[PDB]
């Protein structure tokens, strides 16, 4: 969706959100040293400049008056004093909610409250809202589901029938109008009427079928289940991502979910593959843990420019997509073994990224004529990890390790032949 200021949500938002560090353990200090740490590290510099409240912020056990009330305990300045302290250091604040009774964590949440708590949020100062699934009742529940392998039983390469789930929707159905449409365009209608700029992220998690209607509705949608600190998960969210990018351009991003980068088991190469394909895909980026705990290897993985710049993009609003699957077939859905070729244009030449979805090191080679954009011939290339020139080149082969990315922009021709 298009913002009044014409600029705030038209590239991916950068920025760090609470949970996958914190979950439900969260206070006002937490939010304070990530500010200060953004600040001090870079990484405002970089580009990253939302600090993100997610759930557990405020007192569980109801509404004060008709209002959702801030844990004073975690928050003894309010959100509207966190608020002011973090735009003081040039970054924006954001908050969490859900379009149900309750949020996924059993906290107040916004369903028929919309209105009210927009204008408690505008009033805060707070500038984006994460708009989450949970607790949707009976009133408001969806007639159907829709196809999302996600949450629904899947046939071969990811197919959906009424024999597998006699709840999935009929062929045709329009999901611009069902209830989880209106949900979410609710609170749409909610931030717009305020005079303050939220911008809305819509954590649906890939229901409903999102990517037809959500541009029209918020800046951003997540497309999958919640996120989890592992290979499994970053290849889940991939393989399903690789199917819907039709749907992600200027003002409209889909969401592969907040950054695992420092978290659980994820070894050195598939941290990388999971941040260059988060910011290839054009997903939001969201910084996902402790910063103060957070090694320099990973700030400067975060900080990676040529990465940013592509994901920042103010001239091609498209992301990098599949050209070849590689193990498999072209466009085979497969969890485990996502599309491994990627490629995009971008102001600085075109992003080429080569998955080794392998558990072993793999030669594996761009090829051309194979991408989109370019021919035949020699280019000058670089590659983005090192950022080192890797010359005037007739194709890019490369040893890629268990689980790796390789990673280069190719420039301008530099041979007709
Ligand atoms: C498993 O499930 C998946 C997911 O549902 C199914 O995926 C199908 O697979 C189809 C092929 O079986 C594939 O069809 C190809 O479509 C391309 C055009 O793709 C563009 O437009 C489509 C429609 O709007 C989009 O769906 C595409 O988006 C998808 O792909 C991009 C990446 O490419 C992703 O970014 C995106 O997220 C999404 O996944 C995309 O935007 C056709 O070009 C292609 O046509 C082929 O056969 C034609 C002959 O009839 C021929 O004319 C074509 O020419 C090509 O090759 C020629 C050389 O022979 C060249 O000369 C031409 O220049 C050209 O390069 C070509 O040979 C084919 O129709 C669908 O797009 C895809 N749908 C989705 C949503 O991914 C699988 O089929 C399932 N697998 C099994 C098995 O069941
Ligand atoms: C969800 O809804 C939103 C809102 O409706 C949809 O957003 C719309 O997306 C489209 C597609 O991306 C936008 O159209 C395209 O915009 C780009 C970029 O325009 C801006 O770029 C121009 C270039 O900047 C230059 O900067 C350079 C330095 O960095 C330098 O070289 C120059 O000095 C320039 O300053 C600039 O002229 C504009 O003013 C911008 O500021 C265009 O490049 C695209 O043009 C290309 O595509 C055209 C169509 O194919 C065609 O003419 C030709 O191919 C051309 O090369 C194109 O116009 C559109 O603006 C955008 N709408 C809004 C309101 O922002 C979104 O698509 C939708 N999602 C989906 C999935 O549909
Ligand atoms: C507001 O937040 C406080 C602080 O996290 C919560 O109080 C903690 O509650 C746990 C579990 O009962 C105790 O173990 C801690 O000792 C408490 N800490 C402090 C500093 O008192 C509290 O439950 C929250 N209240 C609401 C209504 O959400
Ligand atoms: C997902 O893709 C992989 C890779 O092509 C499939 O794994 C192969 O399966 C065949 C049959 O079991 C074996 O011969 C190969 O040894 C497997 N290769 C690897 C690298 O493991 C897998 O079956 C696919 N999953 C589904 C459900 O289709």
């Amino acid at each position: 969706i298009v913002m009044p200021d014409g600029v705030t949500g038209k590239v991916p938002s950068l920025g760090w959100n609470s949970w996958n560090a914190y979950h439900c353990d969260i206070d006002e200090s937490k939010f304070l040293s990530a500010a200060e740490l953004i600040v001090s590290s870079g990484l405002l510099d970089a580009g990253y400049n939302y600090v993100n409240i997610d759930d557990c912020w405020s007192m569980k056990d109801g509404r004060v008056d008709g209002h959702i009330a801030p844990n004073a305990t975690r928050f003894p300045d309010g959100i509207d004093g966190l608020a002011k302290k973090v735009h003081a250091l040039g970054l924006k604040l954001g908050i969490y909610s859900t379009a149900g009774t309750a949020t996924c964590a059993g906290y107040p949440a916004s369903l028929g409250y919309e209105d009210v708590d927009a204008a408690d949020f505008a009033d805060w100062g707070v500038d984006y809202l994460k708009y989450d699934n949970c607790n949707v009742p009976s009133d408001w529940q969806d007639e159907y589901v829709a196809c999302n392998p996600d949450f629904v039983k899947t046939g071969p390469n990811g197919t959906c029938t009424t024999a597998l789930d006699p709840t999935l929707a009929p062929p045709g159905y329009d999901w611009s109008t069902s209830k989880s449409a209106e949900r979410f365009g609710a609170m749409r209608n909610a931030l717009a009427k305020q005079s303050h700029e939220i911008v809305l992220s819509m954590c649906i998690w890939g229901q409903a079928d999102v990517f037809s209607w959500g541009n029209s509705t918020g800046i951003s949608w997540r497309m999958s289940d919640d996120i989890s600190p592992n290979w499994g998960s970053v290849t889940r969210i991939l393989n399903l991502n690789s199917f819907k990018l039709n749907s992600v351009d200027f003002w409209g991003h889909n969401d592969a979910d907040m950054l695992e980068v420092g978290n659980g088991n994820l070894t050195a190469a598939e941290t990388r593959t999971h941040f260059a394909l988060w910011a290839a895909m054009k997903s939001p980026l969201l910084i996902g843990t402790d910063l103060a705990q957070l090694s320099q290897n990973n700030i400067n993985l975060l900080k990676n420019k040529h990465l940013l710049a592509f994901n920042q993009d103010s001239v091609y609003g498209q992301p990098a997509t599949p050209y070849k699957w590689g193990i498999n077939p072209d466009w085979t859905f497969n969890v485990t073994y996502p599309a491994e070729f990627w490629a995009g244009p971008s102001s600085k030449g075109h992003l080429v990224l080569m998955v080794n979805t392998l558990d072993i090191t793999a030669t594996k080679e761009a090829k051309w004529n194979e991408i989109p954009g370019l021919s035949a011939g020699h280019y000058e290339v670089r590659d983005v990890w090192s950022d080192k020139d890797l010359g005037c080149l007739s194709s890019y082969k490369a040893a890629v390790a268990a689980h790796d990315t390789a990673v280069i922009l190719v420039g301008k021709k530099c041979q007709r032949w």
